[PDB]
Order: C-alpha cells, then sequence, then structure tokens
C-alpha cells in the first residue's frame, strides 16, 4: 500500500470526459511502486486474451519440442471476421508459431480459435492462467461471441491488476523458460495494432511490446504493455475501458492518455 499511488493523477476526470470507466494498473518493477485506479474491477478482455493465449502455447512448447513448427491446415469455415493473416494462408496452412504470431500481432481471430482448440478451449486457457497464480482471469467463450461486453457479465473478463501481474510473470518473471519468455516478448514487440494506445505515450527510443483488445460495443477497449525505459527497470501496465451504453464508442486517445498519467504517477520521465 505504501508504494501505491504516491502521486495522485486525474483518472476520474479522464473517464468522465470519456463517458465511462477506465481501469489502470501500472508497476515499476524496480521499486515496486504502483499506480492503481479501478484496478480490481472486471473489464472485458476482448482480443487482449490472445497475448495470454500465445504464452500458453509457448508454455506447452516447453514440453512439446515440435509444437511450434507443426503445420495446421484449416477450412474456409474457420475464417471468421478479422482474420487478416490466416485468410492469406487458407490454401496452404500455417504453423502453430505463425498462428500465435498472427493472434498477437494482428489480433487474428481464426488463428486465436485454432490455438484455443489446441489448448482445450476457454477452460484450458483459464487453467494455464490459474497455473501461473492468476485467480481473476476467466475465458468462457470463443471468437467472436466473447466480445459481447455486456455490463455486469463476468464472462471473458479480468482485472487491470491481474492482467499486469500475469504479464509481468510471463515477460519478466519465471512463468516461462527463458527462450520462450523472449519469444513472447518479441511477439508483443512486433504487434501492429497498438500504435495509438500505450505506445503513443511511450518515447520512440524505448522498447515496448503490447496487446490490444477492442470489443466493438459498450465503449470497451484496452491495451497492456511491457515498456523498457532506458536506464531504469521495466514498467508493466494495463489500461481497460468500458461504458454503459451498447453504442458508446471506444477511444484510443483515452487509453493513451491514461497510460501517460500512469507513467507520470510512477515518476517515469517521458
Ligand atoms: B479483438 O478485440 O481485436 C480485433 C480488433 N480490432 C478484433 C476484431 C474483431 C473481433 C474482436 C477483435
Amino acid at each position: 500500500h505504501m508504494l501505491t499511488n504516491l502521486v495522485a493523477e486525474p483518472f476520474a476526470k479522464l473517464e468522465q470526459d470519456f463517458g465511462g470507466s477506465i481501469g489502470v494498473y501500472a508497476m515499476d518493477t524496480g521499486s515496486g511502486a504502483t499506480v492503481s485506479y479501478r484496478a480490481e474491477e472486471r473489464f472485458p478482455l476482448c482480443s487482449s486474451f490472445k497475448g495470454f493465449l500465445a504464452a500458453a502455447v509457448l508454455a506447452r512448447s516447453q514440453q512439446q519440442a515440435g509444437l511450434l513448427d507443426t503445420p495446421i491446415r484449416y477450412g474456409k469455415n474457420a475464417l471468421v471476421p478479422w482474420s487478416p493473416i490466416s485468410e492469406k494462408y487458407l490454401t496452404t496452412g500455417m504453423t502453430v508459431a505463425e498462428l500465435s504470431a498472427a493472434a498477437v500481432q494482428y489480433s487474428d481471430n481464426a488463428a486465436a480459435n485454432l490455438l484455443l482448440k489446441e489448448l482445450g478451449g476457454p477452460a484450458g486457457l483459464t487453467a494455464f492462467m490459474r497455473s501461473i497464480g492468476d485467480t481473476t482471469f476467466r475465458l468462457d467463450r470463443w471468437e467472436l461471441e466473447l466480445n459481447s461486453a455486456i455490463p455486469g457479465d463476468a464472462r471473458d473478463t479480468s482485472s487491470p491488476r491481474a492482467v499486469t501481474e500475469s504479464l509481468q510473470k510471463l515477460t519478466l518473471g519465471s512463468a516461462l523458460a527463458a527462450p520462450q519468455r523472449q519469444q513472447f516478448v518479441d511477439w508483443l514487440k512486433g504487434n501492429t495494432t497498438g500504435n495509438h494506445r500505450i505506445r503513443a505515450a511511450v518515447p520512440a527510443d524505448w522498447a515496448v511490446g503490447d496487446k490490444t483488445g477492442t470489443c466493438g460495443v459498450y465503449g470497451t477497449a484496452n491495451d497492456y504493455a511491457v515498456v523498457w525505459p532506458t536506464g531504469r527497470a521495466p514498467i508493466v501496465l494495463a489500461v481497460y475501458t468500458r461504458a454503459p451504453n451498447k453504442d458508446d464508442k471506444h477511444s484510443e486517445a483515452v487509453i493513451a492518455a491514461a497510460a501517460r498519467l500512469a507513467l507520470e504517477g510512477l515518476g517515469v520521465n517521458g
């Protein structure tokens, strides 16, 4: 508690201008200081579960040395909306590693559903998260049904705090073996969908990896990231939003602004 919110930041005004709720958790891994706002509330994961999905695949690959190289062929019926990479390889197949990279870096939905099947579905991903000590995360449904983002519905949600804690364990801690940890980091670093979210608050000369989520309803969107400022320890953070009305729009700018406030609250000069 002593190191949480040492410096207050105007998150309430930000979410009021947005017309909804913002949840933020950010950890300075050097000192343990944190910024926390609505950090234990549940928010829909949307596509942000796909980062943890890829980590779960990497964990399994530690016991199955041939897994990442395995070629997966799929039918047209696997190609749900927003499958920008897997649609280009329908007639050829893709490897497990390629599906994982597409799920992370392009938010590819067909790839995500194929990998979910490999792990035993939403309960299998949930079990992986339990295995690293995350008792908050729950995945319940598949793409695209998991994006419904219904107010008060705990299905397919986590908290900003649990997201950050699990991200730290997987990218900086010991939840993955070292080679798989760096592969997870590299996939996050190569994400293409997050340039207007946490990355927009991060100076260009710092390294960063992230995974976004966008549900398309209820003003519900999010991003989580690991950030390596030069000359100090990495920062892990999560920013989640939601809003009361089904047709409320999400805002990338609000996510970037919340990330800026989190870095300011940690005393990280940007
Ligand atoms: B997920 O939130 O990231 C993609 C985007 N934007 C996407 C598309 C369609 C459904 C879910 C998701």
